[PDB]
């Protein structure tokens, strides 16, 4: 399990909270949030991202993570346009916060 700030992240269960509450989120939402907040703070490119939590029938198209980044900082983020927990590195990727 993972605690960061309000966020707790249970692998075990397949939950996510925010401020105690089980957040709505997809498989596929909840395995990003957790292949970032499982490399803890280190920086994950897109291509990565598609290789372990989408697979081979995603190779090229990097988009999808954007867009579901977007989708994942609209339910976890505080303010979603100034997120906090899951964080860009212009042009490398994504990474969660420390
Ligand atoms: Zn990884």
């Amino acid at each position: 399990p993972i605690q960061i700030g309000d966020l707790e992240i249970v692998p075990d269960a397949y939950v996510a909270k925010k401020y105690g509450e089980e957040l709505d989120l997809t498989h596929r939402e909840f395995e990003l949030l957790y292949h970032l907040a499982s490399h803890t703070g280190q920086v994950i490119t897109r291509e990565h991202l598609l290789e372990t939590v989408w697979g081979y029938d995603y190779f090229g198209d990097v988009r999808t993570v954007d867009v579901t980044v977007r989708r994942l900082r609209e339910k976890i983020e505080d303010t979603p346009s100034r997120p906090e927990y899951i964080l860009t590195r212009r042009g490398v990727g994504y990474y969660m916060r420390n």
